[PDB]
């Protein structure tokens, strides 16, 4: 009177199909997902320190446009940049814009530190009815609009070392007025320059008169310009014209910092990882919400899902 | 007397060498080559909608040089660019060429409307004999030279706004003379000037008197600009001499149009993947033809052959011979 | 009275960790270490042609500031830049600096050949203390200063075409004088202008007046350009002012060189591979010394070690 023992193994009822080397589909007990394709739809404000830049693009707060004057001396991690910002000063525009965004976004920080340059014979602190700051005219707080002293505006020639031990990043401009009339009422000489220089480089701007498209009651412009100096290093202007003047630097630092575009909105809770569409889980290796992202991410990958195997075979009965 | 049951496998004669992670080479019953690496020669005109070029660039038919009169307004999904193409119309260049050339490759069409821009005061449509159109003196077809009318050239001050709901690309340039004589002589003014903006953006241009290589019978050049307009922006173009004004602009498009040099010719078949050397097939995943490719391709690698075993360890009967 | 027979393998009292796909550490009998991660410290000088830049950076060598007057003519597979490199000649800049370099460095050689340009109406060869040769001023040697003779600086046009088979790098600049004064002492006009160009192409370039940083003795600049002239092709240069004109062009090779920034000392060995921490054996792989090489190299990985097993799992008695 003998007896059987049978050696088997679980099944469920409801297994789950995954893909292997030789089966695009086949079942096992189990499986867990590796793609991420969810998110919360909001940005979480912790562990990265979060700037909104609300009404105001990452540009217009560095300059100083008056409805970004909130953002004076600020810092982040990740500078959230939304579709409904506007300007609301001088109309300008700054070529390579993207370079100095890039390089302004990396920094983390809009900490500015006035200079005392010296502009002899000329009048400071122009300002614009297109650029309100209060009830009257106004302009870029970071910037100083030069123009003639009484009937001459003469060469400018200005100095400021870096005896410090970090870089400095100074922004300036080119006014590019709309007539010969605009031109010589605000400079005297007919045509303009600006010439802007370190020991190893240098850049030469020559305004262009005329008229561009209407902005807040404007046909002229202003461009942006950009120079880093170095530590030993010294800063010159040099011009006769049409310069709008830097009232000193922005220090700059290396780190973490970065930007996004984004219309999520900021809510309280914790989160590495940072997407447009919103903050997302950083558990799976792998995510299908968005290729931009900021922190502790999952690669992003084309498959919407990926099943990787967690049991056997699924044999049920 | 039982028996004697043996359990074996197949082999055969002509086995097939293949890699492995222990071995470089050994050998299979069969396998399969996963990368392609032979083309017809031939580019086959189905189905993606090829442009060959013949004599002409891309560019040489945006800016309508009269050889290349017969591209106004084509479309494509490839323009295949020759290395017969030659220029038969003003010297220019185009700062930036390769760009220019990218945007318009890609928005995959030559699409042109006229528009109505008023030159107060200036003589309109200039040509030159580098440019024949017919027998006489012609131009890019889609460029406007102004000079002068009498004895003076104002400044020109025009606009036009984009009220449509899609993206316009105006092509433009400015005209640098050979000398000063031609300078005045054409635009009074002694220095010209060419400014071009919408509301965000703006490129002004001084052209530069002085002579470059011959070509065609001049040292003259016309240097070649673009400016895209969107919806609610607005053109203002802004001049007091060396205009060399657009009549128009072009529609822009996106999709999956591209451009490709090549010298193979157009032939009537079926084919999603076309390399320079002419269109090869897509069942392999890997592909050691071109690096440069358009449509569905498997992937350019550097090896020009892999061995997929499709079969058992091919191991023959020892050998008496 | 029988026997007993036992199947075993071998084992080591001290085995090594690898990884595998289920285990972080697991123990084997031996394993092999595919990452090199370190380096003698020094670039050996076989079998890569290695040129040592000491002083001199390869645009100084192919400008021909005068301590660089070593370098005329020399070829390298490797030019290596060093830390201590300074500049001793007129000031300059480059725009696209680094692309110049590249292209240079790439070519491999320095190999001038003097074109018989004629300056019709102008003095030649000018020089600065800046830029001092034997007891007197002089210049970059492979550049040409032009000023006014007598009271004029006439409109220059000259051409040369191209009839090698080779391409031509022609070196050319701009002077930027420091006031009015200077620009018309030296060229007359009160404005310059350069244009160089070739049958498809072109480049203009206007100077701009002004003060840059003192840099022995001089706040005026040279800038620099260049102009490859392919085989039937033709350059030609017009200038009415501030033309630094080319003597001549240096020839184009292509092939395997480049160039280096360290400061490893050179030493006599073999190498295939070399990093800017020095040479490194390129029997491995993988390797963890520097993203930067130059030659047959193991492919720069991020982690420090990894382990091929070479043995059996390691479970001793
Ligand atoms: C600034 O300096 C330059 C260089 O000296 C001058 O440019 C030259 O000017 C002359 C005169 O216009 C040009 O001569 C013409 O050459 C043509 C042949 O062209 C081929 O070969 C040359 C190489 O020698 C290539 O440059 C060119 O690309 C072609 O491959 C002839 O076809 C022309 O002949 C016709 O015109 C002349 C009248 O000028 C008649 O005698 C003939 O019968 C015929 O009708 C002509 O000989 C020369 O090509 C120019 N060279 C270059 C490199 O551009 C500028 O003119 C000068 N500027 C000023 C203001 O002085
Ligand atoms: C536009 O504005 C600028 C700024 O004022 C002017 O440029 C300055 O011009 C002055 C006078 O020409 C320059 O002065 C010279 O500086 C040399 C180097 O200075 C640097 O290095 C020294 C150490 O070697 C440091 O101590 C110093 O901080 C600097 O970093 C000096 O070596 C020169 O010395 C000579 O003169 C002095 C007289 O005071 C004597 O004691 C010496 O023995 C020697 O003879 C000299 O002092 C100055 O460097 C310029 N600065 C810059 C930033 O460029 C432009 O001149 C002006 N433009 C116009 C058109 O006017
Ligand atoms: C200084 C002054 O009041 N000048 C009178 C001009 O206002 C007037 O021209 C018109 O200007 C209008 C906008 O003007 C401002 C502005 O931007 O708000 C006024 C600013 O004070 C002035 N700032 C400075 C530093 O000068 C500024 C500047 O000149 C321009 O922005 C430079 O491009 O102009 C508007 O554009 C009107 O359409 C226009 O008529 C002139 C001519 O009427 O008279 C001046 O007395
Ligand atoms: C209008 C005219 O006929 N002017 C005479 C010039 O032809 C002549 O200069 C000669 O020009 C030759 C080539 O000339 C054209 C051309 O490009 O084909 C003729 C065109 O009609 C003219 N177009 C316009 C709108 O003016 C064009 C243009 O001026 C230049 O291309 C602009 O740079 O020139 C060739 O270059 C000869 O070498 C040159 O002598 C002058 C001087 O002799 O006399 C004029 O009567
Ligand atoms: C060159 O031509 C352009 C285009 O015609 C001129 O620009 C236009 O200038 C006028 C005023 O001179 C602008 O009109 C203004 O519009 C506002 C509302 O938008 C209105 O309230 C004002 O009363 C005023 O009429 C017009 O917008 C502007 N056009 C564009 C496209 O910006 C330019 O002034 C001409 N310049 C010269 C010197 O001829
Ligand atoms: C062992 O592997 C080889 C491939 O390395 C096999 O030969 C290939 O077989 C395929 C599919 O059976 C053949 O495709 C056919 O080609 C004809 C035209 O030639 C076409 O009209 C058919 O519709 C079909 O696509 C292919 O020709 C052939 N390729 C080569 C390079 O030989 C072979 O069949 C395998 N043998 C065994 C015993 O498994
Ligand atoms: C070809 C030539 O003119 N060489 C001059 C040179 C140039 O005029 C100058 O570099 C152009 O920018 O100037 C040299 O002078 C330097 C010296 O000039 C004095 O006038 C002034 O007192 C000083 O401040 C200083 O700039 C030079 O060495 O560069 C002389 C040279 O012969
Ligand atoms: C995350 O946001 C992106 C960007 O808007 C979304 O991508 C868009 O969504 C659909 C297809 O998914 C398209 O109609 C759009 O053209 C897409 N735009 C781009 C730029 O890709 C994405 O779907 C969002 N994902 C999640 C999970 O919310
Ligand atoms: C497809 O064309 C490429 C490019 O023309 C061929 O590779 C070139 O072959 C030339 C000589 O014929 C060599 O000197 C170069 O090494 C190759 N050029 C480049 C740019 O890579 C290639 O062999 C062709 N392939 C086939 C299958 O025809
Ligand atoms: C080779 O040289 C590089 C560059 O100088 C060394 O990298 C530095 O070392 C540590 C990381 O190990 C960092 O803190 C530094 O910031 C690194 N510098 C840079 C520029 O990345 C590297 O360690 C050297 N390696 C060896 C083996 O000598
Ligand atoms: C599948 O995954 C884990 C077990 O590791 C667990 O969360 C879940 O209950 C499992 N489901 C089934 C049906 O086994
Ligand atoms: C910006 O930076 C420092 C504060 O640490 C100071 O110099 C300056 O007053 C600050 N400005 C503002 C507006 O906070
Ligand atoms: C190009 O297209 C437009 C409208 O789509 C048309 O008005 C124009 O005449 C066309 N030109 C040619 C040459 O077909
Ligand atoms: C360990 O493996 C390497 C590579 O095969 C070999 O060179 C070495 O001698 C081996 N050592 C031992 C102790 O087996």
């Amino acid at each position: 009177p003998g007896a059987t023992l049978c050696l088997g193994h679980h099944a469920v009822p409801n297994g789950t199909l995954v893909k292997t080397i030789t089966d695009d589909q086949i079942e096992v007990t189990n499986a867990t997902e590796l793609v991420q394709s969810s998110s919360t739809g909001k940005i979480c404000n912790n562990p990265h320190r979060i700037l909104d830049g609300i009404d105001c693009t990452l540009i217009d707060a560095l300059l100083g446009d008056p409805h970004c004057d909130v953002f004076q001396n600020e810092t982040w991690d990740l500078f959230v940049e939304r579709s409904k910002a506007f300007s609301n000063c001088y109309p300008y525009d700054v070529p390579d814009y993207a370079s100095l965004r890039s390089l302004v976004a990396s920094s983390g920080t809009l900490e500015f530190i006035t200079e005392g340059f010296t502009w002899t014979g000329v009048t400071q602190n122009g300002g614009s009815n297109a650029c309100k700051r209060g009830p009257g005219s106004g302009f870029f707080s970071r910037l100083n609009w030069l123009t003639k002293s009484g009937s001459t505006y003469p060469v400018l020639n200005v100095t400021m070392p870096n005896n410090d031990n970090f870089d400095k990043l100074y922004i300036w401009g080119v006014h590019h007025p709309s007539t010969n009339q605009d031109q010589t009422s605000l400079y005297v000489q007919a045509s303009g320059r600006v010439t802007v220089s370190t020991r190893r480089s240098q850049q030469t701007i020559i305004p262009n008169i005329g008229s561009r498209p209407w902005v807040r009651g404007l046909s002229s412009r202003i461009s942006i310009y950009w120079t880093i100096v170095k530590p030993g290093d010294v800063l010159v202007i040099n011009s006769n014209g049409n310069l709008i003047a830097p009232r000193g630097y922005f220090k700059m630092r290396t780190g973490k910092s970065s930007i996004m575009r984004s219309d999520a909105p900021i809510d309280t809770c914790i989160s590495e990882c940072i997407t447009p569409n919103g903050s997302i889980p950083n558990d799976k290796p792998f995510q299908n919400v968005n290729k931009i992202t900021y922190g502790a991410c999952p690669k992003y990958v084309k498959q919407n899902t990926l099943k990787l195997a967690t049991g056997m075979r699924n044999v049920p009965e």
